[PDB]
């Protein structure tokens, strides 16, 4: 009746970490990305698979799902997530070596805000969706597309509303001080907004103005170690209430001046004071 071609040719490893590995693969002559999960991160495969079995997200700024595969082996279970492949790699990678102009900076950050608002919004009726919070938004979990927009990846920690925790460097104050209202879905949206503000800062540093640009640095590079502890982060973000520095040179440029204001409104200590993703989008469409 029909042949179901399932062979994927794994061609090059494009990432390896505690999560497992990501490979560029080929299916029917077309590139796919294959994430092969480590045993330690099996629950991320289950959560993302459960989410996609509940709602088939389809959005230009969300990494495109293709398949979830579980294969029995002699003494283990092999778990793969298969998605669209973005050859330019992650935003984190891209910002190391690339500087941006005003148009490309805004296009990047608006595309991220668009994907995030799509996650956050509940849509009713047929072809709707539950509201979703990401819970691990960061520049390594955003991919750059050839058209200059980005897409958000890795829903392994995501939560829906109708051992894995987030990356500590990007954790909001209410996570670090354990005051987050865990029974309120809006709390998780507000944690994502904090992280979005950090990503906005990382990108804006790389936008040139008046011949000046900052080197790529991760948030809080000047105040915590590599692989900062939970306590290291809590002291900076909660006790001392530090925030990423805004360089003077941004205040000569109208775009970076507006982006600095936007960042600040993602970083309020009080989570309910932070802007929503929808409001961020509107503000970004009015810049330039
Ligand atoms: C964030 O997480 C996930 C990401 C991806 C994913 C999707 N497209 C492309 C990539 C990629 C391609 C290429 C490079 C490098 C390698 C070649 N050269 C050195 C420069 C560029 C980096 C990255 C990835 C990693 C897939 C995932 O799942 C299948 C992910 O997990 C949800």
């Amino acid at each position: 009746q029909r042949t179901v071609a399932r062979d994927i040719t794994l061609l090059e490893c494009v990432g390896k970490g505690r999560y497992g590995e990501v490979w560029r693969g080929s299916w029917q002559g077309e590139n796919v990305a294959v994430k092969i999960f480590s045993s330690r991160d099996e629950k991320s495969w289950f959560r993302e698979t459960e989410l996609y079995n509940t709602v088939m997200l389809r959005h230009e700024n969300i990494l495109g799902f293709i398949a979830s595969d579980m294969t029995s082996r002699h003494s283990s279970t092999q778990l793969w997530l298969i998605t669209h492949y973005h050859e330019m790699g992650s935003l984190y990678d891209y910002l190391q070596l690339t500087t941006l102009d005003t148009v490309s900076c805004l296009r990047i950050v608006l595309s991220i805000a668009s994907g995030l608002a799509h996650l956050h919004i509940e849509i009713f009726g047929t072809q709707g969706k539950p509201a979703i919070a990401h819970r691990d938004l960061k520049s390594k979990n955003i991919l750059v597309k050839k058209n200059g927009q980005c897409c958000i990846a890795d829903l392994g920690l995501a939560v829906m509303h109708s051992p894995r925790v987030g990356t500590k460097r990007y954790m909001a104050p209410e996570v670090l001080d354990e005051t987050i209202q865990v029974d309120c879905f809006d709390s998780y949206k507000r944690v994502d907004i904090w992280a979005f503000g950090l990503v906005l800062w990382e990108v804006a540093r790389r936008m040139v103005s008046n011949g000046i640009v900052e080197d790529y640095k991760p948030p809080f590079y000047d105040v915590v170690p590599n692989d900062p502890s939970f306590e290291d982060m809590r002291k900076v973000v909660c006790v001392d209430q530090q925030r990423p520095n805004i360089p003077n040179r941004w205040f000569s440029d109208p775009t970076l001046t507006s982006l600095a204001k936007l960042m600040k409104e993602c970083w309020y200590q009080n989570p309910s004071a932070r802007l929503t993703a929808l409001r961020i989008k509107k503000t970004l469409t009015k810049i330039d």
